[PDB]
C-alpha cells in the first residue's frame, strides 16, 4: 500500500535529505523538517540568503540562461530584443574598455556631481533649482530623491491614477542604519567610503587632482544630510494603516502647508510638478488633487534643507543615481561596489556576470522572458489543476467565515463579497505566447544596440518613467498581471483584489500534478491560502471588492480583528533570532505576512481534510515513516527551509515585511492545533504551547 511512482520517489528523497529526523518534532520543527538541508549546504559566496526558494532562482535562472543565449531563427523581434539586451550585458570586453565614459558622459545632464566636478557652483550652480533638479532625475531617470513624487493608483479610486507625495527611499536599507553605531558601524563607514571611491575614479578618469581630504570632507557631508533625512522619514509602523497614510489635497494647498526654502528659493510645488509632468506634454494647475502620504516628513523638511547649499544637496542627489549606475560601468567601478555589498550584506563576491543579466532582462521584459520561460520549463495543463486548488481553498475561506466568533454578520457577509471579488492569476498570461503582435508592441520603442549596455539601462530607465507619468489621465488596464511568469514568488494586489501564481512558484515542491496532495496542498495550497489572507490583513482588509480603500468594518469587528492579530504582534516579536546577534523581529512590521501564513496554512490543512474526505486517503510515500497529515506539514515546513548571513539578517529584520523561514516555520506551527495532533505533541512542548493565536 506505498506509492512506487517516480514522482513519489522524487520527493520522498527530498523529504528525507532535508529533515532530520533525530530532533524531536515538537521540540523544534524547523530543525526537524530543516536539519539536513542546513548541514548538506553553505551559503554561496555570492548570496546572502540561501534556502528553497533561493536554490528555485538560482535554478530557473539557468533556465533563463538557455534560452536567451542562443539567437533563433524564427525569433519575433521582442525575442530578438531580449537576447541583444543579454549579449549586450555579458559582453565585459565592451563594458571594461570604456571605463566610466558613459557616465561622465551622463553627469551634465543631471547638473553634476560637485565633488567630481571643478566650478560646479560656475557650471551649474548658477542655474541651478531645486524644481529642475529634483525633476529632473525624477522624470528623465525615475530616481526619486529628497521629494518622491509619482504617478500611481488612488487608494480610493482604483480605476485611476493620481500624483502622490511621499518621503524618499534612503542610500542605506532603512532609517535604523543612520544612528552608525555597533552593528551599523561598518554599513556606514562602508557607505561614506564607498561614495569616496567612486569620487576618486570619477576625478581620476576626468584628470582632475586627487585631493584625500576633501573627499572625505565632501562625502561625510552628504552623509550628515542623509541622516538629517533619515530620521525625518516616518517609520514603517507609522505607515502600516492606510486608512491614515492617504491624504488627498490640492497642490494649492500644499503650497499654503508644505513651503520650503532651498538654496534660498522658495519652493514652488506646481513648477515642481510641471517640471516632470511636461516631460509626457501635461500640463499641473494648482487645483489638481494630490495624495500626500507623508505630510510630516514635508513638514521636517523645512528646518533641514534651510541649512545646506544647492552643491551640498546635488552631492547628494548625483550620488543617489550614480550609486544605481556603477554595476553598469567596468570592472575598476564594480571593485568599490563589491567592496560595500561585502561590508553590507556579507557576501564576498560579485553575483556571476550571466546571471545578473538573465535577472535583469527578466526584470525588464518581464513578458518576452515569460514567453521564453513556460515555453522552455512550464507544463501548461498545470495551470486547470492550480486553478482548481484556488477553487477549493477560496471556498474554505468562506466556509470559516461562519465559525469565526470575532466578527459580527454585516462585516462577514462583506467580508465574503470581497472573497467571491478575487481575480486570479495563473502561471502566465496566455497572449505573451500566442500574440506576437502585442508582444512586439510592448517594447516596439525599445532599440537596443550590442555593444552599449550602458545606453540600453538608461533607455530602459527613460522609457518606464515616461510611461508611468503618462498613466496620470488613464484608466488602470484591468489586463495587465503583477508579475511577469519567470518569477518564483506569489503576490496579492489589494488595489485590483487580485492573487497571482507566477509558473515559477508552480513546481516542487510547491506544485506538481503528479506528487502527493498532501504535499501539493502544504506546498502551494498554503501559498494560495497566503495570498487570498493578504486581502484580509492589516493593510488588505482596508480595501473592498474592488480594490478600494473603503471602511467595510463595524466598529466592533475592526476592534477585535486588532485585538486577534494583537496576538501574533507579541509571538513573534518575543522570537529571538540568533543569527541577528539575538535582536528581536519587529511583530508590529511582520504581522501581515504572519497573519498571511498562520490563516492561509489553515486554510489549506482544510482544504485538504475536504479532499480525504472526498477521495480517501492516499498512497504512503515509501522511506518515510509519516502519514499523509505528517507530510502535509513537512512539506509546508520544507518550503521555508534557509539560512542567512548574520549582515544580511540584521538587514532583514528591519527591511524584510516577512519573517524569516525559520519562525515562520516555528510561529505558525505553534499556533496550529491540527500540527500538533498530527504529531502527537504534548501540552506546553515548544511547538504546543497552550496560548495559541488565531486572526484567520
Ligand atoms: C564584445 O564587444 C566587442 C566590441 O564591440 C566585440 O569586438 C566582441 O566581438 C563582442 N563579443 C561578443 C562575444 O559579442
Ligand atoms: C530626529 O528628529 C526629531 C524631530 O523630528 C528630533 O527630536 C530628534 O532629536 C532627531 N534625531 C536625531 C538623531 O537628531
Ligand atoms: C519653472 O521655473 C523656472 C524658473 O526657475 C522656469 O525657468 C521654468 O520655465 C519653469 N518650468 C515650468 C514647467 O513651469
Ligand atoms: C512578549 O510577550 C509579552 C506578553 O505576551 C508582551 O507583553 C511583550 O510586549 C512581548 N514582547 C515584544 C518585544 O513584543
Ligand atoms: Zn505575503
Amino acid at each position: 500500500g506505498i506509492c512506487k511512482s517516480s514522482d513519489c520517489i522524487k520527493s520522498a528523497a527530498r523529504l528525507i535529505q532535508n529533515m532530520d529526523a533525530t530532533t524531536e518534532p515538537c521540540t523544534d520543527f524547523f530543525k526537524y523538517a530543516c536539519g539536513g538541508w542546513l548541514k548538506r549546504n553553505v551559503i554561496p559566496e555570492t548570496s546572502s540568503r540561501y534556502g528553497n526558494f533561493d536554490i528555485l532562482r538560482d535554478e530557473l535562472e539557468v533556465v533563463l540562461k538557455d534560452v536567451l543565449q542562443e539567437p533563433k531563427t524564427e525569433d519575433i523581434v521582442a525575442v530578438q530584443k531580449a537576447k541583444a539586451l543579454y549579449r549586450s550585458c555579458i559582453n565585459e570586453s565592451a563594458i571594461d574598455s570604456r571605463g566610466g565614459e558613459p557616465l561622465l558622459k551622463l553627469l551634465p545632464d543631471i547638473y553634476g556631481w560637485p565633488v567630481a566636478t571643478e566650478n560646479w557652483e560656475q557650471k551649474y550652480g548658477a542655474s541651478w533649482t531645486a524644481e529642475k533638479a529634483i525633476a529632473q532625475l525624477n522624470s528623465k531617470y525615475g530616481k526619486k530623491v529628497l521629494i518622491n513624487l509619482f504617478v500611481g493608483t488612488d487608494d480610493k479610486n482604483s480605476v485611476n491614477h493620481v500624483i502622490h507625495i511621499d518621503q524618499p527611499r534612503l542610500g542605506l536599507p532603512s532609517r535604523d542604519y543612520y544612528e552608525c553605531t555597533g552593528i551599523y558601524k561598518e554599513a556606514c563607514t562602508a557607505y561614506v567610503d564607498f561614495m569616496i571611491s567612486v569620487a576618486r575614479l570619477i576625478r581620476q578618469e576626468e584628470r582632475l587632482p586627487i585631493d584625500e581630504n576633501q573627499l572625505a570632507l565632501e562625502m561625510n557631508k552628504v552623509m550628515e544630510l542623509e541622516k538629517e533625512i533619515a530620521n525625518a522619514t516616518a517609520k514603517p509602523e507609522d505607515r502600516n494603516d492606510p486608512m491614515l497614510l492617504y491624504n488627498k489635497m490640492t497642490l494649492a494647498q500644499i503650497q499654503n502647508n508644505f513651503s520650503l526654502e532651498i538654496n534660498g528659493k522658495p519652493f514652488s510645488w506646481l513648477n515642481f510638478t510641471n517640471e516632470i509632468m511636461s516631460t509626457v506634454n501635461i500640463s499641473i494647475t494648482n487645483e489638481e488633487d494630490v495624495v500626500v502620504y507623508a505630510p510630516e516628513y514635508l513638514t521636517k523638511l523645512k528646518p533641514i534643507l534651510t541649512k545646506y547649499s544647492a552643491r551640498d544637496l546635488q552631492n547628494l542627489m548625483s550620488w543617489r543615481f550614480i550609486m544605481d549606475l556603477v554595476s553598469s560601468l567596468s570592472r575598476t567601478y564594480k571593485e568599490s561596489r563589491n567592496a560595500f555589498r561585502k561590508a553590507l550584506y556579507g557576501t564576498t563576491s560579485e553575483t556571476a556576470t550571466w546571471r545578473r543579466c538573465a535577472n535583469y532582462v527578466n526584470g525588464n521584459m518581464e513578458n518576452a522572458v515569460g514567453r521564453l520561460y513556460v515555453e522552455a520549463a512550464f507544463a501548461g495543463e498545470s495551470k486547470h489543476v492550480v486553478e482548481d486548488l484556488i477553487a477549493q481553498i477560496r471556498e474554505v475561506f468562506i466556509q470559516t467565515l461562519d465559525d469565526l466568533t470575532w466578527m459580527d454578520a454585516e462585516t462577514k457577509k462583506r467580508a465574503e463579497e470581497k472573497a467571491l471579488a478575487i481575480k486570479e492569476r495563473i502561471g502566465y498570461p496566455d497572449d505573451i505566447v500566442s500574440n506576437d503582435n502585442k508582444l512586439n508592441n510592448e517594447y516596439l520603442e525599445l532599440n537596443y544596440k550590442e555593444d552599449e549596455y550602458f545606453e540600453n539601462i538608461i533607455q530602459n530607465l527613460k522609457f518606464s518613467q515616461s510611461k508611468q507619468l503618462k498613466k496620470l489621465r488613464e484608466k488602470v488596464d484591468k489586463d495587465e498581471w503583477i508579475s511577469g511568469a519567470a518569477v518564483v514568488n506569489a503576490f496579492y494586489s489589494s488595489g485590483r483584489n487580485q492573487i497571482v501564481f507566477p509558473a515559477g512558484i508552480l513546481q516542487p515542491p510547491f506544485f506538481s500534478a503528479q506528487q502527493s496532495n498532501s504535499l501539493n496542498y502544504g506546498g502551494i495550497g498554503m501559498v494560495i491560502g497566503h495570498e487570498i489572507t493578504h486581502g484580509f490583513d492589516d493593510n488588505g482588509r482596508n480595501f473592498n471588492k474592488d480594490g478600494d480603500l473603503v471602511d467595510w468594518w463595524t466598529q466592533q469587528s475592526a476592534s477585535n480583528f486588532k485585538e486577534q492579530s494583537q496576538c501574533m504582534v507579541y509571538q513573534y516579536g518575543n522570537f529571538s533570532w540568533d543569527l541577528a546577534g539575538g535582536q528581536h523581529l519587529n511583530g508590529i512590521n511582520t504581522l501581515g505576512e504572519n497573519i498571511a501564513d498562520n490563516g492561509g496554512l489553515g486554510q489549506a490543512y482544510r482544504a485538504y481534510q475536504n479532499y480525504i474526505k472526498k477521495n480517501g486517503e492516499e498512497k504512503l510515500l515509501p522511506g518515510l515513516d509519516l502519514n499523509h497529515k505528517q507530510l502535509f506539514f513537512l512539506n509546508f515546513a520544507q518550503v521555508w527551509c534557509g539560512t542567512y548571513r548574520p549582515e544580511y539578517a540584521v538587514n532583514s529584520i528591519k527591511t524584510d515585511v516577512h519573517s524569516p523561514g525559520n519562525f515562520r516555520i516555528i510561529g505558525t506551527l505553534q499556533n496550529s492545533a491540527e500540527f500538533s495532533e498530527a504529531f502527537h505533541c504534548r501540552k506546553n512542548s515548544y511547538m504546543n504551547p497552550e496560548k495559541k493565536c488565531r486572526v484567520w
